[PDB]
């Protein structure tokens, strides 16, 4: 079809992945260096806030939307796994 390399199909066949927001994970990579000394799979929101502040570059809408989505009670604690599954949400089933 005329002018297919634009609307029909470009270099990639309608593939949003690959050149998407794959840096949002690398930006958080700073967890291993400033949040991985001697901690299990559980971290409270209170502690997380301090670490995230100068550790992992994240906006409120990401940390806050995750702070509540991670803790059902909203008591101010977090399930490290629930949070880890956010940046590691690339394995279905």
């Amino acid at each position: 079809m005329g002018s297919s390399h634009h609307h029909h199909h470009h270099s990639s066949g309608l593939v949003p992945r690959g050149s998407h927001m794959s840096d949002e994970k690398t930006q958080l990579i700073e967890a291993f260096y400033n949040f991985d000394g001697d901690y299990d799979g559980f971290v409270s929101v209170e502690e997380f806030r301090g670490i995230i502040r100068d550790g992992l570059p994240m906006t409120e809408a990401e940390i806050t939307e995750f702070f509540e989505a991670a803790d059902p009670n909203n008591t101010g604690f977090i399930d490290y796994k629930a949070f880890a599954a956010m940046l590691y949400s690339v394995d279905e089933s």
